[PDB]
């Protein structure tokens, strides 16, 4: 059994993240994908949370872990690891998050135990065993940019699910 872990902050989840975690999920064969939004280190966890609940749910092969959002402060990845391991014992992790996030994995806390617990995969934009680089065109899209439109009032359609657009104007994340 393989489990991808799509680590990330999410502010807010866009179709790239979701382009992302469908191509690595079908170039390793992983039988499912989590994504795990980050803890307070940026709007509110919930508000994280809840985007990516709405943006993966129709997907019968993602879902969504609050153990960084419930940890209690903030977010390192040997702990996320470790939870998820507890969580999924006869699974293989594969932790994906953005290429320039893992260029500074050096200064993570416990870097060699982190390669016992998973294989890394860093997803970039074209032009970027233990650590695989993937590159993904839809990656061009940046949650930066989203805020910077929402705070702008321009549109976010076809950028990210309706109902995240949806979420992200109700609720006046940006603005
Ligand atoms: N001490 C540690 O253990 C340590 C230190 C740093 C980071 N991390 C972990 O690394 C992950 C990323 O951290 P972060 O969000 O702080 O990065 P970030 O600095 O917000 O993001 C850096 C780049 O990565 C992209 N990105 C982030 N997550 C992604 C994903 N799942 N798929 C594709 N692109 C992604 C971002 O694009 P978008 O803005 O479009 O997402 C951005 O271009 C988190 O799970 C975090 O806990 C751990
Ligand atoms: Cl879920």
């Amino acid at each position: 059994r393989r489990l991808g872990v799509m680590g990330g902050t999410f502010d807010p989840i866009h179709y790239g993240h979701l382009v992302a975690a469908s191509e690595v999920a079908d170039l390793f064969d992983l039988d499912e994908v989590v994504f795990v939004p980050s803890g307070q280190p940026v709007s509110a966890a919930e508000h994280r949370y809840l985007m990516t609940v709405i943006a993966t749910a129709s997907n019968p092969r993602f879902s969504v872990s609050r153990v960084d959002i419930d940890r209690g402060g903030p977010t390192y990845t040997k702990d996320t690891l470790a939870d998820l391991h507890a969580l999924h014992p006869d699974s293989e992790l594969y932790f994906t998050t953005g290429a320039d996030a893992l260029a500074s994995i050096m200064s993570w806390q416990g870097w060699e135990e982190l390669f016992e617990l998973a294989r890394f995969v860093g997803v970039s934009r074209p032009g970027y065993d233990a650590l695989t680089l993937v590159e993904i065109p839809a990656l061009a899209i940046s949650s930066t940019d989203c805020r910077q439109r929402a705070e702008q009032s321009r549109p976010l359609w076809y950028l990210m699910p309706d109902g995240v657009v949806q979420y992200v104007s109700k609720r006046r994340l940006y603005t």
